[PDB]
DNA sequence: GATCTACTAGTGATCT
DNA sequence: CAGATCACTAGTAGAT
């Protein structure tokens, strides 16, 4: 079971939010995340662990800042201690920069690179942000790796079709080579 | 290849909106379409087929009406003589209504109830609406039989956790009716 | 291998 | 003036 919540922006775009709080749950989460996806943690402490799904070739530095606070609003009022500190770092990496060792008890993650992290301090709490995001929390059961098969044949499908395309390019290419002479 | 839009609620809930790039995409949708997806076309003239999916549980009267007008706007706009005139009636009805026969001709789909088809008019037209969603447009080449079998997977786990609650509560209430 | 059918793929033109 | 469709020709999978 994960909590799913939805962001919307100034931008008309929303943004999907999904958390696990749960350990083995997080596992889970670890295992099959996207590339799209933003790890969130509050930084010191204990917290659970809140996702945020970019959208195709959305880049980790274009997230908007209403819903970069959201995510980091949402990981820190699930923070054991953290939701009563009133200045608090929420650490975010992607997904892909996420890096399992065996030696980490269930649960736990480390790093790839120390580069790719970014670090967002959220001062005080904000009752209407949390407010809005548990309007659109609903709680699912889904088949992670079946759900992240289907992104992955989405994203073959489409670099196949870039492929006829090109092909289609270039026949109508040497055709007109051909009209040319 | 399909085309998917956003079209936010005024409680600031999201809803996708799909629709095929041709008729034959479209008898794909068809195939695949989930319980959840509500089909509108234009009423009695020729369009494209635009779905819309439901959060899990909600129902066709359910609809906010601007999100409902979204997807009357967007069937308006995709209907070769509906875009043109001011006054267009736009039918809807559950996926799970839509009935196709080996007779039926590609672009056509029938109904197993027709007390299940809706209308909705849209009057005069708005560029507000359509450029708005067209800002949230995106290209995908889904897989739908393995998206509507993640979602039925979903529905699956959901009633199990469900009869694993209800197997333990009722053990705890013959253990409490019992002892006391 | 030798026919044969039954389908798919490719291509140029012609129609919207 | 891009895409759908027609009218072919040519290639491939089975099947006898």
């Amino acid at each position: 079971m994960v909590f799913y919540f939805t962001s919307s922006s100034v931008n008309s775009s929303a943004y999907t939010i999904y958390m696990g709080k749960d350990k083995y749950e997080n596992e889970d989460l670890i295992k099959h995340g996207w590339p799209e996806d933003i790890w969130f943690h509050v930084d010191k402490l204990s917290s659970a662990h809140v996702y945020l799904r970019l959208h195709k070739g959305e880049n980790i530095e274009d997230i908007p800042k209403e819903v970069l606070m959201d995510c980091a609003h949402l990981v820190k009022a699930n923070s054991i201690q953290g939701c009563k500190m009133n200045n608090v770092n929420v650490v975010y990496t992607p997904w892909s920069n996420l890096k399992k060792t065996a030696d980490m008890d269930v649960g736990q993650i480390g790093f790839h690179r120390q580069k790719d992290v970014k670090i967002v301090t959220v001062e005080k709490k904000v009752n209407e942000i949390l407010n809005r995001l548990e309007k659109t929390k609903v709680e699912r059961f889904p088949d992670l790796a079946a759900e992240k098969e289907c992104r992955d044949r989405e994203e073959r499908n489409e670099k196949k079709a870039q492929i006829q395309e090109m092909k289609k390019r270039e026949k109508e290419e040497m055709k007109k080579k051909r009209e040319m002479d």
